[PDB]
This record gives C-alpha cells, sequence and structure tokens, in this order.
C-alpha cells in the first residue's frame, strides 16, 4: 500500500514524504480568485507550459460553508479530478479566519456579524479589519469547517493528490500590534503560559513583566499561533496531512505590500514563539516578494533552521525571481513555489509580472523542467543534507561551493562555453543558477542555466583530477536513463549550461 504524505524531521534533516519517498515541491500558485470551476480553463493551460509538480489553490471558507452547517465541497471534488488529469499534486490553502490579516474569505454569516465574531480593537478603541484570536466562537466555527474539509478530503483523495494543507493565509494584523479589547487585555494581564516560558527560558510573570517592550507583539504571535494550532490539531485528527503557516515579511523585506506592517504572523523575530505555540504546525514558510539577492538569501537563511524545513510558499513571478529556486532547494528543505501563475489576465505588478503568458513563463518553466529530470534523487539528496544550490548575484561573476572533503565547485556566470580571455563578466542581467547533489564521494548530479560549473579538487589527495563519466540523461523515477557522455570541448572548460533542458550525472576519478 502506498503510504499517505508525511512530514519527517530528525536531527536537522527533513523530508516531505510523498508516496513513500522524499519529494521536492516545484510549485505554482494560482491567483486569489481562481478557485471556481468556471475559471479553471484559465489555469490548466498555464500549468501545461510551466510544468510545476505541485499547484497551490485556495479553498475558501465562504465557498465551502456558504450558510452555517450547509457544506459544499463540490469545488474540491472538481479540482482533484483535474489535478489528476493534468498530472500535478495539490497544496490546498484554507482561506478562513485570516487571509492577509483579514476575514474577507469568511462566510457572510461570519464576517458581517461582529458581535459573534469580533474584530481586533486598537488602543484608541476602534475595530479594524482583522478577527480577534481570543474569541471562542470564531475558533470553534473555523475549526468545525476545517474538520469537515479534512474529513471530506480523506474520503475523496485516497490517491493522495493533495500533499499539504495551509491553514489560514498570512495571519496577523495590519492596524494594531495586538488586540486591546477588554477580552484581550484580561489575558495580557494574566500569567505567561509555562510552555512558552520553558522555550524562551524565562522566569514566571505576566506578559508585560516577562517580555517588557516586546510583550504586545509576542502576546499576539502566541495567541494567533495557539488558535491555528488548535485548527490544525483537529484537522489532523480527521486526516493527518502535513500542514504549514505562511508569513508576510516585515519592512524592507516586504516593500511592495501593506503586509510589511503586520503584527503576529511567524516573522523571523517570533519563530520560537510560534514553534512553542504550534506543535501541530509542521513548518513556518516565508512569502518572499523582494528581488534583491542579499535580502532574498538572508530570508532563506533565517527560515532554514534545524527545527524548520525551508519552504518558500510564495514568491514573485517577474523573471528575476526564477533563479532563487536553486538556492532555496540548496537549504535542503521541501521546496519553492511562484505566485500568480494563470491566464486570468490579472497582474500584481509592480510586485509581479505585467503579463502572464507562454513567453513570460519560460524562465520559470526551465528550472522546473531541470529539477523534474531528476526530482526524486534530488529530493533524496536534500533529505540527507547533500543538495547544493546557488543563484547569480549582480556584480559577482564567480562563486565557490564546497561539496565534500574531496571536491568543490567553481560557479562562473556569463562566460563562453569555450576557452576565453579576460575577466568573467557576469550575465547581462543576473539570471544564472546551479544545482548540485552529492550522490557519492566522487559522484554528483549537476544542472543549471546561464552558468559554468567547474568541479575541482578540495584536497591534495584529489589533485590529479579526471572525469570518469559526464553522462547526460534523466531519471524515470529512480532509474537513470543514459543519453550520451560529454567529453572533449564539452568538458575542457568545466561543464557549461545555456538554457537547454540538460541534467548531468558526473563521476570523478584520479590518475594513479
Amino acid at each position: 500500500q502506498t503510504p499517505m504524505p508525511q512530514f519527517v524531521s530528525k536531527d536537522g534533516k527533513h523530508a516531505l514524504m510523498v508516496d513513500g519517498a522524499p519529494f521536492l515541491i516545484l510549485g505554482a500558485q494560482v491567483n486569489n480568485s481562481s478557485n471556481y470551476p468556471g475559471v479553471m480553463d484559465k489555469v490548466w493551460p498555464a500549468m501545461q507550459v510551466l510544468g510545476p509538480n505541485t499547484v497551490q489553490v485556495p479553498i475558501a471558507w465562504e465557498q465551502v460553508e456558504p450558510e452555517e452547517g450547509k457544506f459544499d465541497f463540490s469545488f474540491v471534488d472538481t479540482l482533484l479530478a483535474q489535478a489528476r488529469e493534468h498530472k500535478v499534486r495539490l497544496v490546498l490553502l484554507w482561506f478562513a479566519t485570516w487571509k492577509n490579516n483579514g476575514p474577507a474569505y469568511a462566510p457572510h454569516w461570519v464576517k458581517t456579524d461582529n458581535q459573534r465574531f469580533p474584530r481586533v480593537v486598537t488602543r484608541e478603541g476602534k475595530a479594524i479589519g482583522s478577527l480577534s484570536p481570543h474569541a471562542q466562537a470564531t475558533l470553534d466555527a473555523d475549526r468545525k469547517a476545517f474538520v469537515a474539509f479534512m474529513q471530506h478530503l480523506k474520503q475523496v483523495d485516497p490517491q493522495h493528490t493533495v500533499i499539504m494543507i495551509q491553514p489560514e493565509n498570512e495571519p496577523g494584523t495590519y492596524g494594531s500590534v495586538r488586540d486591546f479589547s477588554p477580552m484581550a487585555q484580561k489575558l495580557f494581564d494574566g500569567p505567561v503560559p509555562d510552555e512558552l516560558l520553558k522555550r524562551l527560558n524565562k522566569q514566571p510573570g505576566s506578559w508585560a513583566q516577562v517580555f517588557g517592550a516586546d510583550a504586545d507583539e509576542i502576546f499576539h504571535a502566541w495567541s494567533i499561533g495557539r488558535y491555528i494550532d488548535q485548527v490544525a490539531e483537529a484537522g489532523k485528527q480527521a486526516y493527518p496531512l502535513p500542514m504549514y503557516v505562511n508569513a508576510a515579511l516585515r519592512g524592507p523585506f516586504n516593500p511592495g505590500q501593506p503586509g510589511q506592517y503586520a503584527s503576529g504572523g511567524p516573522t523571523d523575530n517570533v519563530l520560537d514563539v510560534w514553534k512553542a505555540a504550534g506543535p501541530h504546525i509542521d513548518l513556518l514558510a516565508p512569502d518572499i516578494y523582494m528581488p534583491e539577492y542579499r535580502m532574498y538569501t538572508t530570508v532563506l537563511e533565517r527560515y532554514a533552521r534545524p527545527d524548520n524545513a525551508l519552504f518558500v510558499a510564495e514568491t514573485g513571478n517577474r523573471p528575476e525571481y526564477a533563479r532563487y529556486l536553486f538556492p532555496t532547494l540548496g537549504h535542503d528543505g521541501v521546496g519553492w513555489s511562484a505566485f500568480g501563475m494563470d491566464y486570468t489576465r490579472y497582474s500584481n505588478y509592480p510586485l509581479g509580472a505585467k503579463h502572464v503568458n507562454e513567453e513570460t513563463l519560460a524562465p520559470f518553466a526551465l528550472g522546473f523542467k531541470l529539477v523534474s529530470l531528476g526530482m526524486r534523487p534530488f529530493a533524496k539528496a536534500a533529505s540527507e543534507g547533500k543538495l547544493h544550490g546557488t543563484a547569480e548575484e549582480p556584480g559577482q561573476a564567480v562563486q565557490e561551493l564546497k561539496l565534500n572533503d574531496r571536491w568543490s565547485a567553481t560557479i562562473t556566470y556569463g562566460v563562453p562555453q569555450f576557452w576565453f580571455k579576460g575577466e568573467p563578466p557576469g550575465n547581462p542581467e543576473p539570471i544564472g543558477a546551479a544545482l548540485i547533489a552529492e550522490l557519492g564521494p566522487d559522484e554528483f548530479l549537476v544542472t543549471g542555466y546561464h552558468v559554468r560549473v567547474t568541479l575541482h579538487p578540495a584536497s591534495e589527495a584529489t589533485a590529479n583530477m579526471l572525469y570518469d563519466r559526464v553522462e547526460e540523461g534523466q531519471y524515470d523515477g529512480d532509474t537513470w536513463q543514459f543519453q550520451r557522455n560529454w567529453n572533449g570541448d564539452q568538458t575542457d572548460y568545466g561543464v557549461n549550461f545555456s538554457s537547454a533542458p540538460q541534467l548531468l550525472k558526473i563521476k570523478l576519478a584520479t590518475y594513479n
């Protein structure tokens, strides 16, 4: 029997297990209103070009429980059938109590009834467009619908088309650091829970006593984390798929959205608070909409932790974003997904692309194609901490990757595929990237674009380097299929990639 999807993490190594082996998500997310049968013909032809292995689709509380107690999962059924037909897996996004801080996707009977389902209140006493995490009614209602959803999924998806769930979407609050309602203030005045004190190694006290100036934000983060953890807990009792929460980043890390001002989500300053609050939440995923290299790679480093597998749940769909797939995979987490990938003729420019079409998909499609040529062995390498990835930084034409005790790799951008004089110039725009998996001490899987990879000795022991084999080919599952051996011009100057769909399995040797 094929096992259900499972998230495994042990001693700083992680795997998203799908059909019994590690899996790397090569993801595409449709636009926010592309979750109805009548618009799916604007989705699948885009996915046909892009070739993701996983598609993220919203499942809206307003569409599955339009009247309280009257559930309608017909769109889930339709979407499952289509995903199977188009040969992709799914990640379903539960748009419920929070979507970008707000209740807009909650049913009419929730979002219009502030007496039953109360909004956060500011210090000055005004309600703002974010539901309070302290209200029992709201939690009970979100949780009941999420349980009905997971129970349905178990029944209709024995194929395991759906591999993860995202409960809520960028939870948090824009217009206030926390809830200042009497209901909230009563809790804030109370003692910090022992669970949190233990995680942060703090002595007992009220929230203000323990955390001082940072009490408001830490309180809100804990409170939202506990809310979603209870939703996730109940959902997993029904059907234990992996689950994650996604974070709006702060300030200059999120310069193009109002969410840059959000409090209470799993931002880099409250990750430990969220780990303590959310044992039923498998990982905390960043949404990265800043194209600058040092900033982007800093986010990857901050979210990639021994206790947190890196998943880039959302990122921009402008061409400069495509290359960040490889350094993301290089953190040996579970994958990367790009946002806004359909033909519905919507644009989130200036954040994203002005137009999504067959041409502007091309830079993203290439990376997905390259990893797909070897996805299961690449995923296995990630699960062992043996996957290396890098992308081009503007103004830096050369990078160095240490692979193991024996070998390293020089990464060179914008040079010919032949002998050349002068300095490496870099590509005209930063577009290059490489991916290298260690299969054995002398064997590597290598792919890339707009790049030269030059393997070379890391020690005196390997000084007399030779290529034993440089096999172009691909995997059918776990089975290598040989096409040709590169040699001569093709291996004289490292191995060079332009934009062709090529995967190399390279075995090194020495002469004795």
